[PDB]
């Protein structure tokens, strides 16, 4: 699998491409612990209508591993610098996890670059712990990985993320060739820190203070806007429930929701099919119905 490659911020980041440079821009966001890899049976359904491109994150896939805290705003950070490489001034926004983080804060931060978001799987605020996942025995895992040395053993030491909680929330069984190329970033104890990190960035009853303003604020954003929305959502789901979803959507302007059926968090291996053909439809949409 041979990636483009930019120089960012005195590390380097890898993405791919495909489809027609004269198209719309496609940006497609991945979250924890996976990588651009997560959309490679969904961007070529959006090819035709869309020029993809899919980041890998600084600290994942095939992307440099500079010795930084891998915190949110280093995501942000590095995010920013490849669009900014990339020329991206206006795109739609595919996002997953904390890829709906980052594109709900880019999008409050850049109101002009967003000409449409499909999101899933998606990250906000949440009071209570009781507000996180659909059953106790995640919020318990979780709650360990925000446990100082505890989650240092779990992620660090034996690559929980990666192991279990990845191929955890597939309702299919991975092949060995996919759990071989989700694992290989984070061969070493060291490369496995960004995975560490990010649950312990959740915003969870208010902590971390920093990121729960950052996506207090670009939920507010959010809400406010007035670009297309598609949110697709799975039975049972894990960040987001078929009800959630419904009265999450209430809360937004002009977005719909996509039932794909069973699946838990990571919906692009259960449905790639139905993701790419509906994100590809969406912008046609979008594009007829925006040049008159
Ligand atoms: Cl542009
Ligand atoms: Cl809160
Ligand atoms: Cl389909």
């Amino acid at each position: 699998i041979s990636l483009h490659h930019r120089a960012v911020l005195g590390s380097t980041m890898a993405y791919r491409e495909t489809g027609r440079s004269d198209a719309p821009h496609v940006l497609f966001l991945h979250g924890n612990p996976t990588s651009s890899y997560l959309w490679r049976n969904i961007m070529p359904l959006v090819a035709p209508v869309g020029h993809c491109i899919a980041p890998d994150l600084i600290g994942y896939g095939q992307s440099g591993k500079p010795d930084i805290s891998y915190r949110f705003f280093d995501q942000a950070d590095y995010l920013d610098a490849l669009i900014d490489e990339l020329g991206i001034a206006s795109a739609y926004l595919v996002a997953h996890d904390w890829g709906t983080a980052l594109a709900f804060h880019l999008a409050a931060r850049r109101p002009q670059l967003v000409r449409g978001l499909a999101f899933m799987e998606f990250i906000r605020p949440m009071r209570d712990w009781s507000d996180f996942h659909q059953h106790d025995a995640a919020r318990e895992t979780f709650r360990k990985f925000r446990t100082p040395g505890v989650g240092e053993a779990m992620i660090l030491d034996n690559n929980a993320f990666v192991e279990r909680v990845l191929p955890g929330s597939i309702l299919r069984t991975l092949s060995e060739e996919e759990m071989a190329a989700y694992r290989a970033p984070f061969a070493t104890r060291e490369s496995r820190m960004p995975t560490l990190m990010l649950p312990r960035e959740l915003p969870i009853a208010g902590e971390p203070a920093d990121v729960t303003q950052a996506l207090t604020a670009a939920h507010a954003a959010l809400a406010a806007s007035t670009y297309p929305k598609l949110l697709f959502v799975g039975s049972p789901g894990a960040l987001v429930s078929p009800a959630f979803a419904a009265e999450f959507a209430k809360t937004l302007k002009h977005c719909a929701v996509i039932q794909l059926g069973a699946g838990g968090h990571y919906l692009q291996e259960d449905h790639p099919e139905a993701i790419g053909r509906s994100v590809a439809g969406w912008i046609a949409g979008i594009e007829a119905a925006s040049a008159q």
